[PDB]
């Protein structure tokens, strides 16, 4: 079984176009390795192809090529993703090994390369953007207003499960550019609706 491989997709920022219209292409300043950057301007899931923050796709190669199994965010020397995406596996990026540094399986989080560094705090009422890296799609910022719900994990901010499951680990940002959490920790509300927690810790 092949190692999981990282692919830089986009900068981590708030996109003002998505604040205006609801969504936007992410308009990255640094080089991207995914296919949104190419002359085709289209991501190809099966192909693959640090001093700046970035959102990454997480891919694994099989006999038919790569599949994107998730996403994560590199920030201040640490790569952050969901526990269910990697399950503790080593990641590879351009020949570099990256082993896990910390996890909280209960919160569905794992960091690689140092401790957890996502500093954003969401509070009630506040709009955020999911910087969604869906399999097969170019990076997109999507404006949303999370809900505070009562869930099986407590009373938390949640977003609707409105993206591919292979978007899990994509960063969710506030207007300051801070990462309030990651997409894709599935929780169950009191009534029984499945939603994503904004996945972060305290
Ligand atoms: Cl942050």
């Amino acid at each position: 079984e092949a190692d999981l491989e990282l692919e830089r997709a986009a900068d981590v920022r708030w996109e003002e176009q998505a604040e205006i219209s609801g969504s936007s292409p992410i308009l990255s300043i640094t080089i991207s390795e995914d296919g949104s950057m190419s002359i085709k301007n289209e991501e190809e899931e099966q192909t693959l192809g640090e001093l700046e923050d970035g959102a990454y796709r997480i891919k694994q190669k099989g006999i038919l090529g790569y599949s994107q199994i998730g996403a994560g965010v590199y920030k201040e020397g640490t790569f952050h993703t969901m526990w269910h995406v990697t399950r503790g596996a080593v990641l590879m990026h351009k020949g570099k090994r990256i082993e896990p540094s910390w996890a909280d399986v209960k919160k569905d989080l794992i960091s690689y390369g140092g401790g957890w560094k996502l500093e954003g705090e969401w509070k009630e009422g506040e709009e955020v953007q999911v910087l969604a890296l869906e399999p097969g799609k170019n990076p997109r910022a999507v404006q949303t207003k999370p809900g505070l719900f009562k869930t099986n994990t407590g009373t938390i901010g949640c977003v609707s499960l409105d993206f591919s499951p292979g978007t899990s680990g994509s960063p969710i940002v506030d207007k300051k550019g801070k990462v309030v959490g990651l997409y894709g920790n599935g929780v169950v509300t009191r009534s029984g609706a499945y939603v994503s927690a904004i996945a972060n810790t305290e």
